[PDB]
């Protein structure tokens, strides 16, 4: 008999998701154990939960497929591969996907996308002559950014500016840029009002997060597995986002933030 361990990587995000996990949990009289933040994430998170030490957390598919699986994110990452190989290799369940991505897109202003009729990236490159645009440094460093971005769109932007990546937002603010990268699960997408677009030619991978929970834990826990995929699909990119405002710009505790959201759904 021990609690089961819920564990997370160090992000907001996942404290969030942490949370939603272990109140859900706790509200149906399952003992649980917090393990959040591990540094290293995927890393030191996996070998603990192949031995038991941990209990269950939230992947995201892209990083399953590189880091665990050995896979290249040029290649489309494949769901149902990633839950045939967990099974037969780790005895691990994909319990389901909670409904959001978060991965790289493009934002500009809702007013300019009005402006230009820009909805998808291939409308922001034949755009790009009027926008200046903006990231931080890494994302102008390897192929798997800005770099592949410009051999899939043929972008041509008026002007380029790499930046500390807590200073993207407010160049945004400040007109400095009108064009950015965001993560698609961002606060600042609800906080900026921004227009995010529609990655048209599948550049950036697929970071689909979902419940990976061992098989033994399921086998002695039968409900828990209920339970948790009472939460499929009921997070998408829009809900990510406003429970990362919540915490991020509402100051609102990660336990908090998920207490609410367990309660407007029910649950």
């Amino acid at each position: 008999e021990k609690p089961l361990v819920v564990a997370t990587k160090p992000s907001s995000e996942q404290y969030i998701l942490g949370e939603i996990l272990s109140l859900l949990l706790e509200k149906h009289h399952i003992p649980i154990k917090r393990a959040f933040g591990i540094g290293g994430g995927t890393m030191n998170i996996h070998p603990a939960l192949i031995r038991g030490d941990f209990d269950l957390y939230v992947e995201y598919t892209g990083t399953a497929w590189v880091n665990t699986l050995k896979n290249p994110l040029t290649q489309k990452v494949d769901f149902e591969t990633i839950k045939k190989r967990y099974e037969k290799e780790f005895n691990l369940l994909w319990v389901g996907l909670l409904g959001f991505n978060n991965t790289y897109s493009l934002a500009i202003s809702k007013e300019d996308a009005q402006k230009y009729a820009i909805e998808t990236f291939s409308d922001l490159a034949f755009h790009s002559p009027n926008f200046d645009f903006g990231a931080e440094f890494d994302f102008f460093e390897r192929e798997d950014a800005f770099k592949g971005l410009m051999k899939a769109y043929r972008f041509h932007f008026r002007s380029l500016h790499e930046m500390d990546i807590n200073l993207r937002y407010k160049s945004f603010e400040s007109h400095k840029i009108n064009a950015l990268d965001v993560f698609t699960t961002d606060a600042q997408i609800k906080e900026l009002d921004l227009k995010v677009l529609k990655d048209d030619k599948g550049f950036f991978p697929n970071y689909q997060a979902g419940i990976v929970i061992r098989k033994e834990t399921i086998k002695k826990y039968p409900e828990a597995l209920k339970i948790l995929e009472k939460l499929d699909s009921k997070i998408n990119d829009e809900t990510m986002q406003d429970l990362n405002y919540q915490v991020e710009v509402l100051k609102k505790s990660p336990k908090i933030v998920a207490k609410d959201f367990l309660e407007r759904l029910g649950l």
